[PDB]
């Protein structure tokens, strides 16, 4: 579990979105595993605006933050998990590291702020859903 809180937005994995998220929907995209809902209070997070390929991510299944190198957001085939069939996911970054299903929502961060959230795992990789292209998160 985990979310990004930027302005009056809550950014979550689409597959972990609550009824309250869907009832306050701003934008969702299954291919990215992202959903954004509206909040009443303002959030503490800053979104990175950059093409960094190094950062640090939170792994709940280890209670640890790990420094990683990661690929640029791409369209990638993801094998079946407890929450999705095998499919193509877009805007996905991969790194070498530990990821189980419950790790989804952990933040990946660089020197510029939040890059994305854990969205995939298995076979020694962790996949992150990028948010740095979503420039509208920074306003309105
Ligand atoms: C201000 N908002 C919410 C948006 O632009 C949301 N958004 N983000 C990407 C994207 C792709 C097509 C259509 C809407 C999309
Ligand atoms: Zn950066």
């Amino acid at each position: 579990s985990g979310a990004i809180y930027v302005g009056n937005y809550r950014v979550v994995n689409r597959h972990l979105a609550t009824h309250n998220d869907w009832a306050n929907l701003v934008w969702e995209d299954s291919s990215r595993d992202l959903l954004v809902s509206s909040t009443t209070a303002q959030g503490c997070d800053t979104i990175a605006r950059c093409d960094c390929q190094t950062g640090v991510y939170y792994c709940s299944s280890r209670r640890k933050h790990y420094p990683v190198s990661f690929s640029k957001p791409s369209l990638i085939f993801v094998e079946a998990s407890e929450y999705y069939p095998a499919r193509y996911q877009s805007h996905l970054m991969l790194a070498v590291g530990h990821s189980e299903p419950g790790d989804c929502g952990g933040i990946l961060r660089c020197q510029h702020g939040v890059v994305g959230i854990v969205s995939t795992g298995g076979n020694g990789l962790v996949g992150f859903a990028d948010v740095r292209d979503l420039l509208w998160l920074d306003e309105e």
